[PDB]
């Protein structure tokens, strides 16, 4: 079972599918223009893990916008089995990131030693002093008393398109899908019987 387990905050307009188009991506005149909406669903993705194996590890996160919608039913997908994806823009990083944080006391209430990497999509929304207004804001609230760690990671995104930011956030997701165990757990890829 090499698959790992995860749940996304974010909202509509924070750009995850436009990062998934091109990561999970397909053919000429297929993939075109980028909406959004609130529901329930869930995406299976292959991340280029080994230099001998690039194939071997797949992510299956489940889609939802953070609304009430959602957010009602929420503590009750929380469990350190899941792994956690955070998505907002460049404008958002600095101006609304910030409106996770319910969601991330949900996650914390059963379990903060899951990780939980941030990326700002859209990276172009923003100029380069918007950027850093974003991640110099974001990187200094992340550790506190309550026993909400600080984020794992985080990488900024041009998603539109075929891209090397695209890349790097898979090189991310290599390190942290790789780095990360649940106690010395089996690695999820091996010969569990259900
Ligand atoms: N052109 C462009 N649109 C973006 C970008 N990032 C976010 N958006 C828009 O944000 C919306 C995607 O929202 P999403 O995060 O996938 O929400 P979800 O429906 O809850 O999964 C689409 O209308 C995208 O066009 C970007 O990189 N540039």
């Amino acid at each position: 079972y090499n698959r790992m387990k995860l749940m996304i905050v974010g909202n509509t307009g924070s750009g995850k599918t436009t990062l998934l188009q091109q990561l999970m991506k397909t053919k000429k005149s297929d993939l075109g223009m980028q909406s959004a909406t609130v529901g329930i669903d869930v995406k299976d993705w292959p991340i280029q893990i080994r230099d001998k194996r690039k194939r071997d590890l797949v992510l299956n996160v489940w889609d939802f916008a953070g609304r009430e919608e959602f957010y009602s039913t929420h503590p009750h997908f929380m469990t350190q089995r899941a792994l956690y994806l955070a998505v907002y823009d460049l404008s958002k990083g600095q101006a609304e990131v910030d409106a996770m944080k319910p969601w991330l006391f949900n996650i914390k209430a059963r379990a903060s030693s899951s990780p939980v990497i941030l990326v700002g999509t859209h990276l172009d929304v923003s100029d380069e002093k918007q950027r850093k207004a974003c991640m110099s804001k974001i990187t200094k609230e992340l550790l506190n008393k309550r026993g909400f760690p600080a984020i794992r990671d985080y990488h900024f995104v041009n998603a539109t398109e075929e891209s090397d930011a695209l890349a790097k956030l898979r090189k991310t997701i290599i390190n942290e899908s790789l780095n990360f165990k649940i106690r010395d757990q089996l690695v999820v890829g091996q010969l569990i019987p259900d």
